[PDB]
């Protein structure tokens, strides 16, 4: 498949805030959720991701949170 998405600055899944960039998926920017959701079982062994940093589109100003 080719005709589809081009490359949003946010997660290619939710499009809220991408914090990772999959090289195996054509540099597809993913988040810490959608990614660890599916990109945690497949042959990710090759899908080398990187700490992508967009134009602070949907960034946050707080420390660590749980819950
Ligand atoms: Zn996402
Ligand atoms: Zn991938």
């Amino acid at each position: 498949g080719s005709s589809g998405s081009s490359g949003l600055p946010w997660c290619c899944i939710c499009n809220e805030d991408a914090t990772l960039r999959c090289a195996g998926c054509d540099g597809d920017l993913y988040c810490a959720r959608c990614f660890r959701e599916g990109h945690d079982n497949f042959d990710l062994k090759e899908h080398q991701t990187s700490p992508y940093h967009p134009r602070r589109p949907c960034q946050e100003h707080s420390g660590p949170s749980s819950g």
